[PDB]
């Protein structure tokens, strides 16, 4: 579905925007070296350059999205951004040989630093075909995205891959598809491997016997693993309308539909869902706000805009969870 495809054009937006006004990188907290730092922003920086090149429609949706950001929701992105970092630096440094598998990856490019970071570890991007259409052309278009992976400028690639170029495969798969997800992970990871499950706003997007279906299948693929999984909550609270506004303005707008946001309405609900994991733990953005951002970078993160209205933040903070499962 090409509306729920484009909704990486506001996740796109929110990073870029977030690396503009400096927000990210957060060398610290997603343990950054000096190059990798520059890197970070020059490679989101060729990203929306070369998305120019590939899609005007795109790029102006991006571009207009990122100059009418707000410091709530750069703290969001932020938030957002080294919280599953944080996640993941823990397990990557904890286990050598890893494969990290990567649902809805949309633009994400945390694998570009991950992957030089750790030697060791393969890297596994699943979106619909269209989504990872446009990712391989950007990737392999720019001269600094195509080094930072190793690629060369023709796509050289079998199906079901575009990008088989050693740690890191670009692959598509409808993921409402079991069979062709299951298919896909067999031809791309191994079950003996610790494995990181990225699902950041893909889970929203389903139905829940479809998200059901792919945490259960995946989570029984691989004897270990960490799920980190980053979604809105519609909010539990009575006469919260997060939800239900969240619902109606996405339908109104866009046609777009977040099917279990009222099902799993509260942090723990949500975090029910991988029930099967005996290591379940799961933080609203504030939460992870006030546990796992220190001091320094809370004074950082000031220097830069005026977030004039902490309490806005909040409120939408404590409805986006980051659930941390392991088995
Ligand atoms: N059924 C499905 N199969 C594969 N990708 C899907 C999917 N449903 C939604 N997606 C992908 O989920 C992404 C959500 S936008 C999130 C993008 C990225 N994970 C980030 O946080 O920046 C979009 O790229 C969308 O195409």
């Amino acid at each position: 579905e090409r509306i729920i495809q484009q909704t990486d054009y506001d996740a796109l937006s929110c990073k870029l925007a977030a690396i503009s006004v400096g927000y990210l990188p957060s060398s610290g907290l997603q343990r950054l070296s000096v190059d990798l730092s520059k890197k970070y922003t020059e490679w989101h920086r060729s990203y929306l350059i070369t998305l120019k090149k590939f899609s005007r429609r795109a790029f102006g949706k991006v571009d207009k999205a990122m100059r009418s950001s707000f410091p709530v929701m750069n703290y969001g992105t932020y938030l957002r951004t080294v919280g599953i970092d944080a996640a993941i630096l823990e397990f990557l440094v904890a286990n050598e040989k890893v494969q990290v598998v990567n649902l809805g990856c949309g633009s994400d490019l945390r694998m570009l630093p991950l992957l030089q970071m750790f030697p060791h570890l393969a890297y596994v991007d699943i979106d619909y075909n269209e989504s990872v259409e446009l990712k391989n052309s950007i990737l392999r278009e720019s001269e600094i995205l195509r080094i930072s992976l190793g690629l060369s400028k023709e796509d050289t690639a079998k199906s079901p891959f575009l990008i088989d170029q050693g740690r890191y495969k670009l692959a598509a798969c409808d993921l409402n598809d079991i069979t062709e997800t299951t298919r896909l992970l067999d031809v791309c990871t191994k079950r003996e491997i610790p494995t990181i499950v990225i699902s950041e706003c893909l889970l929203c997007y389903m139905h829940n016997n479809e998200s059901q279906l792919l945490i259960n299948t995946i989570m029984s693929k691989f004897s270990h693993g960490l799920w980190i999984s980053y979604d809105p909550i519609g909010g539990s609270q009575p006469n919260d309308r997060f939800g239900a506004i969240m619902q109606s303005n996405l339908k109104e707008s866009r046609n777009l539909e977040m099917p279990t946001l009222m099902t799993y309405n509260s942090k723990e609900k949500y975090a029910s869902r991988w029930s099967a994991a005996p290591n379940v733990i799961v933080n609203d953005m504030w939460e992870i706000f006030n546990a796992q951002i220190p001091e320094s970078e809370r004074k950082r993160l000031r220097s830069l805009q005026f977030l004039d209205e902490l309490e806005e933040l909040k409120v939408m903070q404590t409805h986006y969870i980051l659930m941390k499962a392991q088995w």
